[PDB]
């Protein structure tokens, strides 16, 4: 059970420009508030700023991320996403987009 996003690189900070249903369902937001922003709105107080540093490293460097985030529903309730960062390049070498792959974790 898992959700899928992809975010546009060739935009200065990787908005996202599609996302699954389960996505949103998941999040309890629309594609009204989704679609054109930064993921990192479903950050909050807990989520762990060393791991949101190796992402923001990783998507700079162009490489794959695996990380484990503590994110927030639209109503404020905490979940754990386990969360894979995929590039996606352009036979030139550079990446164009990045894919994501979030589970909800909390078991
Ligand atoms: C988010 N999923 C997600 C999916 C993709 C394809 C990308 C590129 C990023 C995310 N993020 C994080 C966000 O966009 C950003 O990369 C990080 O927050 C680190 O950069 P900053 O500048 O903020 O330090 C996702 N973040 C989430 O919290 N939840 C996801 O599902």
């Amino acid at each position: 059970r898992h959700t899928f996003v992809v975010a546009d690189a060739t935009l200065p900070d990787c908005p996202l420009v599609y996302a699954s249903e389960g996505f949103y369902a998941m999040t309890g937001y629309g594609p009204d508030e989704v679609l054109g922003h930064n993921c990192r709105f479903l950050q909050g107080e807990g989520t762990d700023p060393k791991e949101v540093q190796k992402i923001r490293d990783a998507i700079k460097k162009g490489e794959a991320c695996s990380v484990r985030l503590l994110n927030y529903r639209k109503d404020g309730t905490p979940f754990w996403n386990l969360l894979t960062v995929t590039p996606i390049k352009t036979p030139d070498g550079r990446v164009s987009k990045f894919v994501g792959v979030q589970v909800d974790v909390t078991s």
